[PDB]
């Protein structure tokens, strides 16, 4: 699929906040520093979620249920009338192409008729 | 087929609005959220298409008709008189060409008849 | 076949209105819709091919029994005596050709005459 | 074969008044035309071959008699003469070129005779 | 993944006082220059953590919550219409190129319709 | 063979007069054009063959006979000759040709000793 | 792993001072030249070691502490909202240059639908 | 072999006045041409042959008696001295080259030391 | 490993005096030349040997030691933190690259997704 | 081996004085002409070859003599010191040069580390 | 090895006088010449050896000694010394290097991950 969002950047703490096995501080700050941005993270995120999500879906499903009636209904048959002509056009086009490009392509096709040759293998 | 058209754009609620598993919030907004998105899009799609299909297939089953009848009965007989004439040129053209062109790409083949190798294999 | 005419553009109700999971109306309109496309475009088709055929038909196998017999008897056998002069250049033509260029190119094939090579592979 | 006179171009009713499966008329019509568009044919063709063709038949026999006794009784044996003298020139042409030629060829083989590689392979 | 950070840099005693076989002091110096090196890493670093932490994680927290809002919910939707506009001028250009293309790229692999050869092999 | 004359140019009444399914007239006209043309060119060749063909044998014969005898016992010793000059040439040339290009040729071998690779294969 | 430290350069009496089977002095004095190099080594490398060893190690620990706790806690989220940022672009970048590039590709693709060849083996 | 002769040119008279199944004359008369051609050559050439053959061979065997001896017993121990002198030369003349030039092609070699793959396939 | 010194010049006897089958003299003369050469290198290497090996030992094991010491206990930390910053620089390189090269050559990747073949084998 | 005199061009009755099928004359006469080439050569070059025969054999013998003691006693021991300033040059040049050269080389061999295909096999 | 004298030119009196299977003499002849040959070339090289060799030998040891002497004790470890600068260098080189050129070649690999392929197989 070409029109599919690639997927996101990870961002957890332990993914953007990264150690090796040489660095270390002490072992509790570890959990008080991860439940501090988690829930910082969290709480931010929920409350604008919760008071601003419902408009912007409202708004977009009208604005896609207007884009797909257009497409649907009005430029599918214009391309199919389209690809209509596009073939009258190939009946004429392609076989008198083909007339004068074959035989040539065709006679260089010898170039690799004439291979031959001889081997010895061992093994142990 | 070169005449079909492509897929669609994946555009569902959660092909849209996509989040990962470092985003979240409360979790019965997401049903709201989703069920508004779809019910607007439904909503807003289906009257349109009740009040203005009709007459749009209408208009474009009688546009194909005649277009379909113009090429099967005007169209692909011209086109097979001039085939019989490109057959016609071509049993002409075909012939003299090879003449000419054989012999030479028939020799260069013969850089390939000298190939000679020896091998040795190991395994474990 | 060179001379063969393409396949034709499809058009099917399902082909030219498309739509996906995501895009939806009612349900019984489909059938409307899809009845009323294909009723036109057959009423519509049938009456020209049944008032305009039989002319078009006669026409063309006039048209196309003099093109045929011209080209059977008056082409081919001109063809064949052309033919026969193209094979009277050719014997003198091509071996001459030959001379001159099969000694540089049987040389010039020595240069795959020295492969050779160690190799070890393992599995598991 | 060089001089073989390609396959003709198809012509039969379905092969040029060409419908799918999107495309129909009334059922009784199609015998009709195709009777039709036959039956002109065929009796359009017999009545020309059977007034003309005995006598181009007679002249091309008797041009094509003259022709193949000249080829056969006059130019093979000229061509066998010129034949005998090519070879005595490449006797002469053919080892001169080689002592200058193959040399230097079998001194560039020398580049494909340092190969070693290693692998390893996995299945499951 | 693209977005991925790489890993760090290896910077443990042994692997940035590095030594070989040929180089040596006294046995017991290695163990006194170790714990040195170690305790002194450590105990400058965990301060510095346990102090200046946890301000730096609340305050990227907030700013990743306001970013990954605005991307998921006005972003994405904008790209989706944008796609939709990309399907239609796709569903116009690429037939179109497609008919002066294939022609010439079919024509052109025939050169690889005429390959002939014999070998011969041997082992032991 | 270099010096084989090519095949003849296939001039049968169904080679040359030739017809498709599609074309067709009445079924007993088929042998008689056939007889005509048949018996016309036999009639023509034959005659001419019994008159004409006793006296270019003889003095192609004749004329043969003396040029195999000058080819036989006058060109090849002197090709002989020549060629033992050629070989007290190619003595002196050779080996010092390949002195100076043999080093050069096995030092560029050198690019293709150091090839290694990994591979992974599945099947159902 | 790219920061690695490459290995070392031996070093030993015998890797140094290298002798052939061709090369040869009194036995004896072989040891006794061993002995003396790897003492003088050992005692002038020892020395320097414990002298000077402990400053440099706590030098270098306290100036890693620094520097790791800069690169954790502010150059890696930075590089995140970075990285954020580049995701943001590439979705309207990709799909606009794939429209137009692989139309092209694709029909370049037709150049190898065309292989065929025949072979015959021998073995022994 | 590089200094043999090439085989004749084949001359029989069925190879040399050759003919298709579509050109026939009378039966009897193939006998006739076939006897007078091959009876004429014979009767010819033998003539010439039991006339001048003997001294032809004898002029030859002496011609070649003396060139033999000289090139048995003056070229070929002078092109050995030759070629003693041109072995002290590559004595001198192929290390130095060598090494200027085999550093750079085993660096270069490196360029095929990378290769990895994947691959799965299906049968029926 | 790069920094190993090459392997020595074969000087033996018989390695540098080297005759073949066809090159004699006197059987016992051999055996004199031989034990004159060896037992003259052989003194006049094992006196200097003597007389000047220990000081050249002790002089670069002392020189050895003071250059080790400054590698492993100055450079390489300084190296180290060079790579630190090195991996900020590429954190911040190495994926605006790929952003705009990426889909370019997966575009090009296209080019081998059209590969169909037909073979016919023979053996005996 | 380089320096040996390459095979005699062959010279026998049958091979210099050569007939096919379709050349002869009386049977008698074949053995009266080998008789007298073979006869004549025999007898021109045995008396040469005694009369002249040793004295060149003496001449070149003792001339080779003198030429290979020079090349054993003079020329290889200098061609051996040679090759020990070559040696010496030779360890100063070659890891300057791969320092340089190598890492460029080990960066381009990453080219080939992207394989990846599909494949089907159809067989009857 | 490199610095390896390549192997004599033979000379045997077989392989400087060579003669073929038409080249003959009297047989006793054969047997008096090869005696010559080889007796004066041994009785003229013993003597010299017999003479001269001691001398060289005695005056070529003494020179390989001190030149062998030379080489190992001043020579290496002065190389040695150079090495260690390199290895330094090359710290510093290499890493600097590999971050801007890796990316753009790992960005090219991608144009090998695209194939696919359809096969088809006949035996007899």
């Amino acid at each position: 699929d070409v029109y599919r969002l690639s997927p996101h950047v990870t961002t957890g703490f332990a993914d953007t906040f990264k150690e090796s096995n040489d660095i270390m501080g002490f072992s509790f700050m570890e959990k008080v520093n991860g439940a501090i941005y988690k829930y910082t993270h969290f709480a931010f995120y929920a409350v604008l979620n919760l008071l601003l999500a419902p408009f912007i879906a409202f708004s977009f499903g009208l604005s896609f249920a207007v884009m797909h009636f257009a497409v649907v209904w009005f430029v599918q048959p214009i391309m199919k009338l389209y690809y209509v002509w596009l073939r009258v056009f190939n009946l004429a086009y392609e076989p008198a192409l083909r007339l004068v490009c074959d035989p040539i392509h065709r006679s260089i096709a010898l170039i690799l008729s004439g291979i031959k040759g001889q081997f010895k293998m061992n093994s142990s």
